[PDB]
């Protein structure tokens, strides 16, 4: 009964801290906060999501967090629960995702904090102090997860071993104002500069005019794009690196060039990543000078050249490839869309196809870039994005969430489609499966051979709408009404990829 | 190149230590020992198994280890690899499975040892000493995994950071003889005694005549069975507990009875588990006296009564339940079979149905009892068991491996069926899926509702033979020829389970 | 030889990062960076300090860090080295001290980072990239230790497993500008407010007029002191807590009062500590209103009352107590002094005696408040403070470092006085030992009995100047010339302490 | 109050498990089991030892454990307590010492087990089950510490977070019989064999006739000694290694000779240590054949030669060296003595001087071989050895405990002499301090210079009897009556050591 009083206080404070979604798995033991959780679900203060696979649950929670930017909880209930959530916790660490893991008695350094509540004790004499202690600890967990004081969001472990009021007007027990992390850096823009924008990059208005190689998940500061294929054809004297870029081969080459100084600008304190020649680190630039017009003209000309080369070789290729599918999805997007990209080929293919990400919410598990949970991540991101839209009060249909994943990723996370009728289901999620039987050392011997999985039969097993579509129909079909969740499968060829990429190189 | 010399030495010593199967996943980085591994595969000294899902790989390796009792390696190649192998490592710890995890730079206390090789250095002057160092370290890993000196087998982490001969006649570099762990315990059998035999129990000839409640995975010392339903109807004055029993409600009740002394006999040193009233611990019994004939008569009569009650209520029930399926499988078994049981309902249902396990190799992930990887465990156990049979030189068809799993377990580990044509596939594995849409706190709300997954469509997606069969046809169908892997689905009712179990209680 | 090239690069970058002092112990194995270290010592770029006791070495390094605010390294060389440095690492964590621990192959969560260099490899082809990699990693360690990006200084573990130029003009390889951590908090000063200033507090000009209970190590923002004995006699409606206050019983009472809202202002992001009723957290206050004159008058009157009570009962007491010694030291201080306080009685006694800390550098290991290493901390702080003074170029005698410790602390850290003639020794360190045979549960049974250690004989054993002095001579003797290190022992009574504190309470 | 019931049960079960001595430090918090502990002390069931230095406490506990072979507890009470006990825990791990660390809420892999009790709950309804649970957990801790089932004794962490009867006749709750760990190994003694006996070696009657190089702490199986200086002058074809030998340079050379097969015989399961050419491992030998008489004659002649060379160069040397002191102590010993050796020079010097260890209990912290706590180890070993003698009922004076340590070790652990009048003090401990100002890389620069500590003044500070004695008076003085604890200081020369060792080599 006191463990009941404690749980209701914790759940109430989590709700006050912005937690709207909680993920739960059936377990050997009663869940932490379980009766308090479904009571909050019954009263509409949160919504529970139940999954059987604990690894699935973590990636669902990741999607629920990245879809609208809120902290999300997962509650553990079994002897396999810690181990099964490992992968999502690693992703949440590297991608700085506010994932709160609830336990009721091992994650080591992956979490921002590991905090255990005191057991609930029968003592009406000090209900005031227990209530303050519990809500203060909950705000501690929330702050560590959201990076409210550290500007370094990430997963937190919150153990509760197994109703007094919170603050007035639904306020959090301990309020933490917006924190401003400032580290200004002098940069002279007259030196030939390229901006490399990676995962987690901030927005820099004073850099908007510079040639920018932006990863799909990086927000764009301006409108002077530089295609990644143009970069090896250029000789920048200076590089401004935003966030953590990892995608492109020519970026890794350039960032490792001791001849070229790199200025790393991050939104948080975590150390510049992949360049050993970082000259300095900061959060923003204090600029002098301006780029040479000849430098801008040369970069803009190289961008158009690289863009034309990819677009023309795609158009002239006789077979639909995964790159054609990525280009088709990119062309079909429009402001308001949420795009969820598999961390392998989709994110790279969309970058090579030259996606204009302005107006688009692009999500990809670029933290550790596994294919695990991509389906559940897309489902979670759709649910969280649609929930934010409904909260707006707009009468419109929910915004589209479009996921692009390969067949290997889809088949290995297909169990993420198993959602009970008792559970929330997206209203406007379309998963585009680029099916070529492949990926992208003896382990590669499986890639040389098709898995030959019947994707349509797989979707029918889960009673998810599936349609086999040609790449030219993808755009129109993405506008067509259908089930709240549906899979659009596009057959793609893998045998002509070397021919296609050789044609691109021959056109450059 | 020196890192190549090191890898070939390590792989050769692993082979000398009894490693026949190695599991590998495609990864961001080159695999540890990878070129040495496939070279050993090419020369037939081992066989590689490639999987994409790293969690799948671990449970496949578990099955490959428990099928014939040999040490098995898994080689890690990605940033998601440590986290994805957590669950299988926990199982290997609690089930004492010799699972060797290979890395090339976090498992904490789950492993018996965490050993890192020295980097391979260019130094022909001391090839003799490097070779001795590497092979000695490999025997260290092997011994820790197999419990060669500790009698406590389990997982080991072996890091190799990235050809000189071993001993003559294929011998291991450092030989470890059979270790005999002896802890004799005086027990007077004249006191009314019941034997409770759990997972990991040893064989005790001097206890064979006693009434024994044996879990399906426990080896039988004798032929005086006591059905678990008979136990609450009896008043033993003394309990001899073998291994780690966890299955039965009346066993937990009895083992927790402070009035009843418990003598724990284990094959290894790990501490008596679930009884707080363990009077003593040992490895074997030094017995005096003999059980009263009246005690044996009473236990044997209670056993027949409990057996008759379950069998009669099953026969009279109008609908096929999961218990009917478990009873059908048990009746179809014969000496030489390997039985693989899902860790939830199957192991309990087979126990309630009264399976005679003599002559049968019964496997179940009873270490932590998750449903994860049950399909891959069954596949691995079949492959290892059939490989041992082929090594025997017998011209016979391979022995049958029969797995019994629920539909929930099958659907959540169905991706274990995704095996490339380049990979080993069992010859005589039949997975029996007891499909009732259920399992066995708000998380349970999904159990009240069917998943409604089309299991036949799921198997067709993976191109695995599937047949929908009635429980009376199960026995004959299990004898029928088919694909090397096949699924037999038996539809079962979940709505009449309370009626069925009330009928059992009313007959007791 | 390559491991030599690596070490010289690391040491050079550490020097560029502000490391002036390195602590070293003789060990089973060659020290990390050892030949590079003494070469830097020979060229005057750093100075090495050699100690035999590894725990002593850590506290010496702490003092060397807190004396002038610089990062300090300790280099490990034995199988006892990790365990022996534990206590200083815990202190460095809680006190946010930039302590860099160097190893050459376990500290867990106590360190800000655990970073291992790559082994030095023979490869002139990429000396440019190795040099950038090593110096970048060193700046990473330095930044984590100093909190250059996190504003959360602390210990770091830096493993180097066992000359290319750095930046021009001695600059660090990766520059990190001053980081500004900002979290403004609205506070209305018209509400009756008291400021509680603890260890690690910042300076707040807009709070200078408020009644402030400041711990001895807290910097003073203003000149409106409130004696801690006055606090229970007052009824503040609001508390502004700066830093982490832990000292005073009435502070813990007030901070735990649910009726009183607490606003926590910290210089870094670490979470408000000892109050469960923290209403909000920030880094600075945005104030409105002003304190009532009646509130200021009442607090100032209560302060004078509490001050007079302590001073008068001390003057009238017939025996010298530890409190008399603390008051004598406080009265003898003057701007420019460094005061080092034992973490037990000295810091509390100096607070009760009402020390005016303006102009004084007050150090105390208030992180975890052990008595371990207080002598070596004082020695290290003196050496670092005097080294900063010499760098100034002032012809004056070095500033005084005065340490106040109890006899128990002195005897248990007396081996810190063992400094070889080959090692740096302070020029103006005076350790005042308040000797009453006591401290301040069956463990307390030793306090009831004197240790009876001859402190003078103890100092003579270490050939440290020692003088037995009466409390009235302490001030004049602290001005008298003597050895660079000397101990002034003041005999104090412990039997009349209850009488003295009862007299204080009777005067309040 | 329930936390009181729990503590009394735990302490009672610890006493039933053989715990006679408990070590305690005054702390920030109430000690775990504290009131139960002193109550057991008051009733004479245990004796408490109070120390202020937590590192001192651990080494005192080590000595209390190795003196008579019993499990010993240490109870932690402060925020510095975990870190300060690290070094003793490492020693206990490597030396396999049954050290039980009690906490009341981080040691990682150093401990055999980390076990936390359930909080004491107010529930008379199940006092029977709580009592069984607590006593069972205590026997679990005890068994893990003593290696009762694992034959691998070591430290254990036992957390109790903060009277029902145990078994009849003072028996332990869960009894664990003597465990026999058996791993027989075939060895042919006709091959030229030498036995190398190290720390932790067992006794092997069937090996007693073989030439044996025994470390001082190794028990002797026979009477055919081989001086370590004779080993490089011989060419054994086979080596039987007992325990973990680490002392001698020529042993490390021989054990690393790939040409020579090594058979490792250990009393427990831990893996053969320092030889990479271990051919096999076991616990005992099954022998065939017999050594050649010519081989025995050659080894015996080489032993006499090496013995004569050391003895003659010592006798002819003009100055007393540390080796002379070690030889003087060895010659003064007699059956019944306990010898405690500093882990640096003393253990090696006594080996070089050729000590006959038959009848002698030789202790040395050879686990990690630090000098820390050698004084407190000697004190603890004396107290435990004398307590066993008193339990025998013999009217004789207690047996002598003689410690041999260098001046560096004595000065750095001199605070171990600080023992309150409230605490147990040995009756017959004599510490012999071999004082030459030295030990045995820039860290060595302190060895070239004397510390010049006045050891006599140091002892007077602690009011420990100290006498400055010439090496020829050591034997007679060791027989002379004195205080229960006394220090005998022998001045030794360090400048003529190279001359002395060159004279030894010139005589070989």
């Amino acid at each position: 009964n006191p463990s009941t009083t404690q749980a209701r206080v914790v759940v109430d404070e989590l709700i006050r801290g912005g937690v709207r979604d909680v993920v739960l798995c059936p377990g050997s033991r009663n869940a932490p906060l379980a009766f308090a959780l479904q009571d909050a679900d019954r009263s509409g203060r949160i919504r529970l999501h139940v999954r059987i696979d604990e690894r699935t649950a973590g990636y669902l929670a990741i999607g629920l967090a990245i879809g609208a930017g809120a902290p999300v909880c997962v509650a553990m209930t079994s002897g396999t629960a810690v181990a099964n959530l490992g992968p999502a916790v690693v992703e949440a660490n590297y991608a700085r995702v506010p994932l709160i893991v609830l336990s009721a008695n091992y994650f080591g350094t992956q979490v921002r904090a590991s905090i255990s509540l005191g057991l609930a004790e029968d003592a009406p004499e000090r209900t005031s102090a227990l209530n303050a202690t519990w809500r203060s600890a909950t705000c501690r967990v929330l702050a560590a997860a959201t990076g409210a004081r550290t500007a370094n969001a990430g997963p937190v472990h919150f153990d509760i071993p197994l109703t007094p009021p919170g603050r007035p007007a639904g306020k959090p027990w301990t309020y933490t104002p917006p924190v401003t992390f400032d580290q200004p850096l002098d940069i002279d823009l007259s030196v030939d500069t390229v901006v490399i924008s990676g995962h987690g990059a901030g927005v820099h208005p004073n850099l908007a005019a510079l040639p920018t190689v932006a990863e799909p998940t990086a927000p764009r500061s301006g409108d002077n794009p530089l295609h990644p294929l143009a970069l090896p054809l250029l000789r920048p004297q200076q590089v401004i690196m935003l966030g953590r870029p990892t995608l492109h081969r020519p970026v890794s080459v350039l960032l490792a060039d001791a001849e070229v100084p790199v200025f790393a600008l991050t939104t948080g304190p975590r150390w510049p990543d992949v360049s050993g020649n970082s000259q300095a680190t900061g959060t923003r630039a204090v600029t002098t000078g301006a780029p040479r017009p000849a430098w801008l003209d040369r970069c803009a000309a190289m961008n158009r050249h690289a863009i034309a080369a990819v677009r023309e070789q795609l158009a002239a290729h006789p077979l639909t490839t995964g790159l054609h599918v990525a280009a088709a999805v990119s062309h079909a997007l429009r402001p308001g869309d949420q795009l969820v990209l598999g961390a392998s080929n989709p994110v790279r293919d969309v970058a090579l196809a030259g996606l204009d990400t302005r107006g688009i919410r692009v999500r990809s598990n670029r933290g550790v870039a596994g294919i695990d949970g991509t389906v559940s991540t897309a489902i979670g991101a759709a649910l969280a994005y649609e929930g934010a839209h409904e909260r707006t009060g707009s009468p419109d249909s929910p915004p589209r969430t479009i996921a692009l994943i390969g067949d290997l990723t889809f088949v290995h996370d297909s169990s993420g489609l198993l959602i009970g009728p008792t559970e929330p289901i997206p209203r406007s999620l379309t998963i585009v499966v680029s099916n070529d039987n492949g990926g992208g050392d003896v382990s590669s011997r499986i890639f040389g051979t098709p898995h030959d999985v019947d994707v349509g039969a797989l979707c029918r097993a889960y009673h998810v709408e599936s349609r086999q579509i040609e790449v030219d129909e993808l755009g129109p079909t993405l506008d067509q009404p259908g089930a709240g969740m549906r899979v659009l499968e596009v057959k793609a060829d893998r045998s002509s990829l070397r021919q296609l990429h050789a044609a691109i190189k021959a056109a450059l």
